[PDB]
């Protein structure tokens, strides 16, 4: 079973947006729109926005999974490494095996599915801070795209999913990640590639 990673507004308008971090060596997390993909360091604050046109019900939530990009991998479950998943790096709320987490909300909840066995985090979906015009989820990545015996240098998307308070489908959009060392290089690497390409 592989879930959808059809993009999809919706009723609301539902879509993310991203910061415009650039491509400093120092950088630690840097979106490219040329490939709908997001560089991020090991265990690094992620701010992904969240636009609609139209304000969704009390009790709408918004979730996020992994699964893996290429056709031959997608209905193995993304999960953390042998390694990072006994580190003991623990949230007090994360399972150790997930590899995405929610930084800094209380009301985060992690979903082991009964029937897939893919692994998800969910939070409500909540209005923008008083000034604001979106608001802003951060996440993190709890493995390196290399890991041996995780991703192991396979690539993976984020599906991001706004959901009613039963889990229906409200909106749906998508992005690449790449978990490495020096996001800023990589990004110009892979920009530089497709150019070329
Ligand atoms: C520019 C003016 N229009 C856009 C055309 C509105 C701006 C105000 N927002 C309110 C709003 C509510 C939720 C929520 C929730 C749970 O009930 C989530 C988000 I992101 C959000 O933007 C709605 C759109
Ligand atoms: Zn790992």
């Amino acid at each position: 079973s592989v879930p959808s990673q059809k993009t999809y507004q919706g009723s609301y308008g539902f879509r993310l947006g991203f910061l415009h971090s650039g491509t400093a060596k120092s950088v630690t997390c840097t979106y490219s729109p040329a490939l709908n993909k997001l560089f991020c360091q090991l265990a690094k604050t992620c701010p992904v926005q969240l636009w609609v046109d139209s304000t969704p019900p009390p009790g709408t939530r918004v979730r996020a999974m992994a699964i893996y990009k290429q056709s031959q991998h997608m209905t193995e479950v993304v999960r953390r490494c042998p390694h990072h998943e006994r580190c003991s790096d623990s949230d007090g709320l994360a399972p150790p095996q997930h590899l995405i987490r929610v930084e800094g909300n209380l009301r985060a909840e992690y979903l082991d599915d009964r029937n897939t066995f893919r692994h998800s985090v969910v939070v409500p979906c909540e209005p923008p801070e008083v000034g604001s015009d979106c608001t802003t989820i951060h996440y993190n990545y709890m493995c390196y795209s290399s890991c041996m015996g995780g991703m192991n240098r396979r690539p993976i998307l984020t599906i991001i999913t706004l959901e009613d308070s039963s889990g229906n489908l409200l909106g749906r959009d998508s992005f690449e990640v790449r978990v490495c060392a020096c996001p800023g290089r990589d990004r110009r690497t892979e920009e530089e590639n497709l150019r070329k390409k």
